[PDB]
């Protein structure tokens, strides 16, 4: 109950949240229907309109005005944004020339340069350039400032999941806010669009920037904006609150514009009725700052203009129904659009079952333009799983189309032409960043990055320490004048044993057999070098992964390649070799082929055995290292050892196999030699991090050989590929992947045919950053280069996106 009798005198758009029974009077209050009964009338002033004119200047200051001409507005802190310049023959922030801001050149009483922060919702990354004629602001901002060519949301690229992400540096799995409409089993609640659940705290997780901020002592303006306030009041709210005394002034703010999002879905990204809004935006970033000039504040303040997401041509007719698939439609619950989110209607229905649904939803009409999944089967680099709200269901949404249960859900809810939420990868979903002011750099582009690296700089630029976040704190330095925080490499754990010769070949009962008994001081004291790591510095380019946790593993040398062997798992961690672009791939000779030899440096109680894999008729195994790249057919029988080998379906063999056979050869190629680091990995809880031994829900039958949920590969060269990889000088580029180690390829609907149709697609699709490798095998890459470390860092969040 608000007992609204209280007044809004002298508190407008006031900085602290009292609570009932007292009535409100900021910036949110409209949106809860709490305001004071005088809140429009003081605090939503609109006479007179937004601008000064010739004939408003110097006169008697009117209160009633939305904003002042009067002689004494400065003083107020409430002049229209164009006073100086319509009054006082000052020029716009537009007009002026581009000039360097060296060194903060802020007011006395400020501590610190403020942070101001204009989102943009659904302002599309292409926009910048398309609309660049009608945004002398904006572009001016981009140009003389630091810019991205775009900044990647997280999926799905909504709005609420996404504005979120940028405050906490969080995954949405991780933030809570996982979509549009949520049901949380354990409340039992629903979080719906609208309504005031949504306004229960218990959904928000993480800790955004503004609280943050408070804890550690600096001020915050509101984040939120009610929609009925115009953005014109908004601006001058924002410069009122610059003008507060030192002590009640905050140091960071936030402006919000639900435009372009909201005629975008009207009109498709690119209607020619997307031009006003575009025109607009930029006038209330001319406003801003204009308002900021006359305050001595434009060389003092960092304006950060980030957007939320794009925007799609989306349209009724591009929707597939999961009527035309289900016979049980009424059954399940769906959230709709341009994601699915499937659960059961009823929880005590005890004849529900997901699989017969991913059946029914699988590979089901040729032009398909859905695919279901398990959510632990997503790619790994939507990081899209760990959370009860997220249902076990899910259906990634091909572009431009949406998913909807029957067709009554869609003619009776064309009423739009565009919409978000897709892929985070996709082109149309990308969106902006420009950082313009004294701690950002001055005329520069930076290299695109993904939002959730953005809350730990707006902690480097308020001087504040970042709450633990999916940020990599550092690869993003190089946007940065000053105020880099400076990592360090973190500390390895576990150091590894380097085993020589311990173990006879009959002290092995391993069920294996191979055909290598074919039999000299030259290529014999050769070989012995090989053992001891003389070939190492060819294929361990970047120094060693460290091993981040409490293990026991062995450093393992050959020829061709260097392992990290688990004791525990009983199979390496990483696998680390060099393909030359003059390489050549050889056949597995027919002798050869189900070969599996002994390793002398490793106990027979430290290894895998043929004799689980005979028994286990789901399961086959397959070699991290090559055999078909195997550098002489001498140095081929290195690539059988059972330290190299890892179990596999046989379905993933397929897979495995042709990137072994085909693809690494092709990259070496390309890219002039590349360095391959492999491994397995193991999430069974799909949180995203190593599990631990006893975490591991399935084996090899029989035997204490843990079966991987997914494979790796991490795939470097030189920048530069004019230099080949093993003796690059200069930047690193990589591309890498985690595949999911599935017993079958109903993910891959042309399965089928021959890999060479399939299975390159189906690794694009689960692409990675080294850094989600990282996180899932407790390793730490790159430890030894000649590069910077905030070089690295950049490195290793990069994502090879396949988008042209
Ligand atoms: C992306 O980055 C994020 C952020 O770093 C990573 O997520 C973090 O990962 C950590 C490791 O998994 C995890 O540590 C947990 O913490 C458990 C309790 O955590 C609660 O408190 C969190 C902090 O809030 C406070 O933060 C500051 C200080 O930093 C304080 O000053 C403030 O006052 C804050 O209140 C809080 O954020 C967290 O909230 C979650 O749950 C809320 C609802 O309950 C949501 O609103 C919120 O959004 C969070 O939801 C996410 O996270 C939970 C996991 O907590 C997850 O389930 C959801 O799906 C969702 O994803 C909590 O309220 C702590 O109990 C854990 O300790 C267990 O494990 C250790 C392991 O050694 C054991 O020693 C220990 O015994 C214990 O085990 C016990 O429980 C077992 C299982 O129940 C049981 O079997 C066993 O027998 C024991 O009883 C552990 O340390 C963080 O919680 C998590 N943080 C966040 C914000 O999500 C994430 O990993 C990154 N992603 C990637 C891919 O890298
Ligand atoms: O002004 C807003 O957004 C500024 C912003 C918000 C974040 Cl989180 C990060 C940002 O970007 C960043 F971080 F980069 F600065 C910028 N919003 C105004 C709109 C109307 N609206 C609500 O009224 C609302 C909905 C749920 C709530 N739960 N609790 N209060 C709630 C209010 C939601 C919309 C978004
Ligand atoms: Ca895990
Ligand atoms: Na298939
Ligand atoms: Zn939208």
């Amino acid at each position: 109950w608000t007992a609204t009798s209280g007044s809004c005198k002298g508190r407008c758009f006031e900085l602290q949240e009292v609570g009932p029974p007292d009535c409100r009077c900021d910036n949110l209050c409209k949106s809860y229907s709490s305001c004071c009964h005088d809140f429009d009338e003081l605090c939503l002033k609109t006479a007179r309109g937004w601008e000064c004119t010739k004939d408003r200047c110097g006169e008697v200051r009117n209160e009633e005005n939305a904003c002042h001409c009067s002689e004494d507005c400065l003083s107020r802190g409430d002049c229209c944004t164009n006073y100086q310049v319509v009054c006082k023959g000052e020029s716009h922030w537009v007009d002026d020339d581009c000039e360097e801001i060296k060194v903060p050149e802020c007011p006395a009483g400020f501590v610190r340069p403020p942070l101001i922060i204009f989102s943009v919702d659904g302002f599309r990354a292409s926009y910048m350039k398309k609309g660049s004629k009608v945004m002398p602001n904006i572009e001016k901002l981009r140009s003389c400032g630091t810019h991205a060519p775009y900044m990647r949301p997280v999926y799905p690229t909504k709005t609420f999941p996404n504005l979120y992400t940028l405050a906490t540096g969080l995954y949405p799995e991780s933030h809570g806010i996982v979509g549009n409409s949520m049901y949380d089993p354990v409340f039992d609640a629903s979080f719906h669009l609208r309504g005031r659940e949504k306004f229960n705290h218990r959904w928000w997780g993480g800790q955004p920037l503004w609280i943050t901020a408070t804890k550690q002592g600096v001020r915050a303006g509101t984040f939120f904006w009610s929609v009925s306030i115009p953005h014109e009041r908004r601006i001058l709210t924002i410069l009122q609150w610059l003008s507060l005394p030192d002590n009640e002034r905050p140091s960071v703010y936030a402006f919000y514009s639900e435009q372009p999002d909201f005629s975008g879905h009207k009109y498709g990204p690119f209607g020619p009725e997307m031009t006003n809004p575009l025109r607009e935006i930029d006038k209330t970033v001319g406003q801003l700052m204009d308002g900021l000039k006359q305050l001595r504040l434009h060389r003092c303040v960092n304006v950060i203009f980030v957007g939320d997401h794009g925007m799609e041509d989306v349209t009724c007719d591009r929707t597939e129904f999961l009527s035309n698939y289900l016979t049980n439609v009424d059954d399940i619950t769906l959230v709709p659009g341009t994601l699915g989110r499937i659960r059961a209607k009823s929880i005590n229905n005890s004849k529900y079952d997901p699989k017969t649904i991913i059946a029914a939803l699988t590979c089901k009409k040729p032009d398909q333009h859905f695919k279901p999944y398990m959510k632990q089967h997503l790619p790994k680099r939507l990081h899209y799983a760990n959370n009860r709200r997220i249902e076990d269901i899910h259906l990634l949404v091909d572009r431009r189309w949406h998913v909807a249960r029957k067709p009554l859900d869609v003619y009776k809810k064309c009423f739009f032409q565009g919409d978000h939420g897709f892929d985070n990868k996709v082109n149309s979903m990308q969106t902006v960043f420009v950082g313009y002011g004294p701690t950002f750099k001055y005329r520069t582009k930076v290299p695109p990055f993904e939002n959730i690296e953005l809350y730990n700089v707006m902690c480097d630029l308020l001087g504040l320490k970042p709450a633990p976040n999916n940020g990599t704190h550092g690869s993003l330095n190089h946007l940065l004048r000053t105020n880099t925080f400076r990592p360090t490499m973190p500390d390895e754990v576990s150091r590894p044993n380097y085993p020589g010769i311990m173990y006879l070949q009959s002290e092995f009962d391993l069920g294996c057999t191979c055909d290598d008994k074919v039999e000299n001081k030259l290529e014999e004291l050769n070989k012995r070098l090989h053992t001891k790591g003389s070939t190492k510095e060819r294929h361990l380019l970047y120094g060693r992964p460290a091993v981040l946790y409490r293990t026991s593993y062995d450093i393992l040398y050959h020829t061709d390649f260097e392992s990290g062997y688990s004791e525990i798992f009983l199979m390496p961690l990483w696998t680390s070799y060099t393909i030359s672009k003059q390489a050549e791939v050889s056949s597995i000779p027919e002798h050869l082929t189900n070969c599996v030899r002994p390793d002398v440096r490793v106990s027979p109680g430290f290894s895998q055995n043929c004799l689980a894999y005979k028994n286990d008729k789901q399961m086959s195994y397959g070699f991290l290292f090559p055999p078909y790249l195997s550098s002489s057919p001498e140095a081929k029988y290195d690539a059988f050892l059972v330290t190299n080998m890892v179990p596999m379906y046989p379905a993933f063999k397929r897979v495995w196999a042709y990137f072994q056979r085909v693809l690494v050869k092709k990259y070496a190629s390309e890219r002039n030699g590349v360095n391959v680091i492999s491994g397995p990995i193991f999430d069974y809880n799909y949180d995203g991090l190593r599990d631990t031994e006893d975490e591991i829900k399935q084996y090899v039958e029989g035997s204490s050989i843990p079966v991987p949920t997914h494979y790796y590969s991490i795939i470097t060269s030189c920048l530069d590929f004019t230099q080949p990889a093993d003796k690059c000088d200069g930047p690193l580029s990589v591309s890498s992947f985690i595949l999911p180690h599935r017993p079958d390829n109903d993910e891959s609907c042309n399965s089928s045919e021959d890999e060479s149709k399939w299975v390159e697609e189906l690794m694009k699709m689960h692409t990675a950053r080294v850094r989600d490798i990282e996180h899932l095998t407790g390793l730490d890459f790159y430890r030894k280069t000649s590069r910077s470390y905030s070089e690295i860092l950049t490195l290793k969040t990069y994502l090879h996106t396949y988008e042209s």
